[PDB]
């Protein structure tokens, strides 16, 4: 009986290509339109079922758990002012079912470093890891999809997406065989190929269902990719292509198109 | 012989129209592409000639003044990892001839009440006031321009730009009488006329050069209109049609045209 319900948000990292902005301000805090990346992430969590949130942070990230905690001076404010339709953008911003916990990486040591960071809050139990950066726009909250696919085939779940094969240097790329029609059974992972020597064309994207089995390849290992690597020969891993639509707001680029793209949809913001 | 060297940056506020973004991150830190709107305001008062900034600030913006000073442990990674230029983008962000200084506003009382705050700090001198949410794009900067000609005229200046007649109800306009072609002398100031009541169509922006004689007006008065006001009885007031474009960022839609703009401009991103 599988059952997901744990998700970890690696946010320790120094933002470093999205300088200046981020010389003082957490990379996940970045809003698109008026919403921080982080809260988009969480709110994919939360709405695919999740229920204990982990942070795995740092020093200068305290914005993170301020903004997901009680404000009590910005409330009262916008109470005194009676701007109530303001206080529900602000007040219980997560449902009263959810709750948070933040642990500090000893220093930035990687995405995998980061992981087993969280290993004492998660316990034996499966878990998602979502990338913040990783902005993806979707009917169907995609780690529910990731979930459902890990639940019903008892194995860690790669979101991935159909990538250009000239773009593939920019990637981790799965070598799998499909067995279903989004979904494969992964055998490598091969960070950074050549278009031309890329087993596939499916990136690994920043969503991830995995086994608690995950952490003790981790410590021999700081790269979460080489510890995926490590699982598969003892366990099942997959890779789903996810429907949705994800913009790489870890650079300006990407972030720039997530603006266009949900300012359009959701605000009616248009470019002049 | 009127000499502009300090400018006042009143970043104190709630940033209530940018919520939720600004729950737990100051309005002022929000980025247009990649660089925060404070950054841009003290870019263009340090190319005007100011070598004084005065931030009037509140406990929950540390990160305005962080922005503005040195960085260790960011500054060691970057070398670390060799990334020299970003080094740059990092270390020095300010010129060595400019210093800060940062005076804590007891509570958001007004933009009147904050720069009365700065008082101590900037003495018997003509001063400079900037609104970092007030984005403007110039090829000679804006604030230069107000101080041209307040040094010229020995009086106090507001930047003001021609403005729709059916947006009047928006901003505070000017009425004022031509002495050229872009500087008018201010007989009155009125909040959010009617557009077929407004005495001109001459907005009043987040960009003013004021002398010190302000001060005793703001005692009296909390509203920076009510002070200027008040200083037009003794003293010269002038409004100057600056040459630029400005962006209203402190609400989505100008920032979201202002992300669209400079984006092209600077970055050579274009919606797809
Ligand atoms: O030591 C680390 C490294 C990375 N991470 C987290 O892993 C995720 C993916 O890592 P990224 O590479 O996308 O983010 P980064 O902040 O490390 O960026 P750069 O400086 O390299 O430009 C991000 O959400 C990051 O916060 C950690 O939590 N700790
Ligand atoms: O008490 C105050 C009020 C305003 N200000 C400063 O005056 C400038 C213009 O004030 P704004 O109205 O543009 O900003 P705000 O943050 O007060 O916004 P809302 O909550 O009303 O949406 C902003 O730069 C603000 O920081 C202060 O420093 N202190
Ligand atoms: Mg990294
Ligand atoms: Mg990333
Ligand atoms: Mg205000
Ligand atoms: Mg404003």
């Amino acid at each position: 009986h599988h059952v997901v319900r744990k998700a970890v948000f690696p946010v320790a990292g120094m933002g470093t290509r999205f300088l200046p902005a981020t010389k003082a301000m957490p990379k996940e805090m970045l809003p698109v339109v008026d919403k921080p990346l982080i809260q988009y992430a969480v709110e994919e969590a939360v709405a695919a079922g999740i229920t204990d949130l982990i942070f795995v942070t740092g020093r200068n990230k305290r914005a993170i758990e301020d903004h997901f905690d009680a404000a009590p001076e910005l409330e009262t404010d916008l109470e005194a002012k009676g701007k109530h339709e303001l206080l529900a953008l602000v007040r219980d911003i997560l449902p009263a079912h959810v709750n948070c916990l933040y642990i500090r990486q000893s220093a930035p040591l990687g995405l995998g470093h980061a992981v087993l960071t969280a290993a004492p809050a998660v316990g034996n139990e499966p878990f998602a890891v979502l990338l913040a950066d990783d902005l993806i726009d979707a009917d169907t909250p995609v780690l529910k999809q990731l979930i459902d696919v890990a639940v019903a085939r008892q194995g860690s779940v790669l979101g991935v997406q159909e990538v250009p094969r000239e773009d593939t240097r920019k990637y981790g790329i799965v070598a799998s065989q499909p067995v279903d029609a989004r979904t494969e059974r992964v055998t490598h992972i091969v960070e950074k190929p050549a278009p031309e020597q890329a087993p596939t064309t499916l990136a690994v994207v920043g969503r991830y269902v995995l086994e608690a089995a995950i952490f003790d390849h981790l410590r021999a290992t700081i790269q979460l990719t080489d510890g995926i690597a490590a699982l598969l020969r003892e366990r099942d891993v997959y890779a789903h292509r996810y429907d949705g639509k994800r913009y790489d707001c870890g650079s300006k680029a990407g972030m720039f198109q997530a603006t266009v793209a949900l300012g359009r949809k959701y605000h009616g913001l248009i470019p002049e």
